[PDB]
DNA sequence: CGCCCTGGAGAATCCCGGTGCCGAGGCCGCTCAATTGGTCGTAGACAGCTCTAGCACCGCTTAAACGCACGTACGCGCTGTCCCCCGCGTTTTAACCGCCAAGGGGATTACTCCCTAGTCTCCAGGCACGTGTCAGATATATACATCCTGTGCA
């Protein structure tokens, strides 16, 4: 999430996201909300609750 | 046989939109030195008076400025040479980010004493000034010292 490439790639034009990946993590919830927060910015940024 | 003038080509530039991005300025919260007045004592302008070097000048007395004539030699124009850095393509490194997160010491702000010096005061003495005296530079007697002249001679 802290990552520079991040914002840079949120304000482009674009109606919809499709992301191919191999697989992500297990545990380490915030990099699997952190993709869930670049599919689209209708997460909130509590993953402890 | 080889050079100015023309034409084709190429690319570098100018200028006009076109959309994302961020700090200039506005707005507010706040808050502290400017403003107003009074007090107080103090140097600056106004004469006052004085005194002293600048001013304008006159006339010897050399001394640089100048006009010119000659001249010769280096600044300059021209020419041949050659070599060194620009233009460009290919190689090689510096720096940014991603990972993966922690502290660290030094200027800042606030508080806190404490003691060196401003201010006032009086006592003393020391260097700017007047005068004594020798050093150096100056102008003049002087005892010979070198031509000139009577002058006597062989």
């Amino acid at each position: 999430f802290r990552s520079t490439r991040w914002q840079a790639l949120l304000n482009f034009n674009t109606q919809r996201r499709l992301l191919l990946t191999g697989t992500p993590l297990q545990n380490n919830l915030a990099e699997l909300w952190s993709l869930l927060y670049f599919l689209m910015p209708q997460t909130v940024i509590d993953g402890k609750k």
